């Protein structure tokens, strides 16, 4: 008879960026070849992450969780755009647990997984724009600022369309991401004297 | 029939020359002579240097027989661009250059200088922005980056007549600034640009 609970592999680097959908997988195996169900919790208490969701496809089917072909549970969600980020980044995370059980009811211990979350600028790192030549490096014209923004945008299709690119009087570029975090492109990467 | 041409050419000048800074403009002088031939012209400041290096004209068809009759006058195309940052004083009407033109015929007769006036104005005198379609925002005092993008695109879409080189900026409360290439501006107040999304649903 089966007296051995399932075993769970969790991803080691779940990193989510505010306002951007993430996904990851748990992999569950049981010696019977069948996993019945799982539970996500805060060490047995309610999960408390209403923006997280996981698929229950293929739960409780014979052969759904063998060593060769484990049960792969897709988890996805979006950390809130305005989720506060602690000053200490080791605390900018949610530590949670998962347990699973087989058809005989053998339940695993609580296995820890950690969802780290970060500002969008930690994902983003703008690429170099083509240089814009300007008449005065300390006082860009409106047309030159338009050109600078266009060039930053053209070089960075991977940055959210919803990010706003602004240009200062000296050609310094600010990129403000939807979560209000920012990147800066120094003027020497952006403009040169005509 | 008189033995010689002693009559200088006759020049018609345009009456209302208006140029906007940074925008190419053009106007025409029309010149006739009793001989039918005009040799050349001079643009001056009452006989002094013109002192307007951005003013140009074509010498096409100059000094050609029949180039300047009453039926077919010599049409001289003058064109140029008033510099983007040409100073406009506190009195906008002082933003003008009074200059003079005369013309020679092929017999040595030169007309007496007559005046023409090039008025120049800021680009915002030419452009009147239409209000954008309203952008619906979550907080009227603190637009998001996507909402400012939307506002700018809405203003841009409602005003295709505005130059592409004009820069549209959007403040935290949705106040729009259109800064034309010559750095003159137009404003659209926030109440004509953004509305609260929740109250409008
Ligand atoms: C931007 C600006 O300040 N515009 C002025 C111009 C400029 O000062 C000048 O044209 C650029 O060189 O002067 C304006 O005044 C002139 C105007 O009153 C004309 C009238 O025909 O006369 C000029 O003085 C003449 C004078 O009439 C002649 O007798 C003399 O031989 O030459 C003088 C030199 O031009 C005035 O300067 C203008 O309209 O051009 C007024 C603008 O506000
Ligand atoms: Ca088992
Ligand atoms: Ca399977
Ligand atoms: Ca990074
Ligand atoms: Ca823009
Ligand atoms: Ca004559
Ligand atoms: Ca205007």
């Amino acid at each position: 008879t089966d007296t051995t609970p399932p075993t769970i592999t969790v991803p080691s680097d779940i990193i989510a960026y505010r306002g951007e959908e993430f996904e990851f997988y748990f992999e569950i195996t049981d010696d019977s070849g069948q996993v019945k169900n799982i539970e996500l919790s805060t060490f047995g208490k309610p999960l408390g992450l209403n923006w997280l969701e996981y698929s229950e496809d293929n739960f409780n089917v014979p052969g759904n969780a063998t060593s060769d072909n484990p049960l792969r549970v897709r988890v996805h969600g979006t950390v809130p755009l305005n989720e506060p980020i602690p000053a200490d980044k080791n605390r900018a995370q949610f530590t949670r647990t998962i347990r699973a059980w087989d058809a005989a009811g053998n339940v695993s211990s609580n296995i820890t997984f950690v969802i780290k979350y970060r500002a969008q600028t930690d994902k983003y790192n703008p690429a170099d724009p083509t240089i814009t030549y300007v008449d005065r490096l300390s006082s860009l014209s409106p047309s030159e600022k338009n050109a600078v923004e266009a060039a930053v945008r053209a070089a960075n299709p991977q940055i959210p369309a919803a990010a706003r690119i602004t240009v200062s009087a000296n050609g310094t570029v600010t990129i403000t991401y939807p979560d209000s975090s920012t990147d800066t492109i120094t003027a020497n990467r952006v403009v040169k004297d005509l």
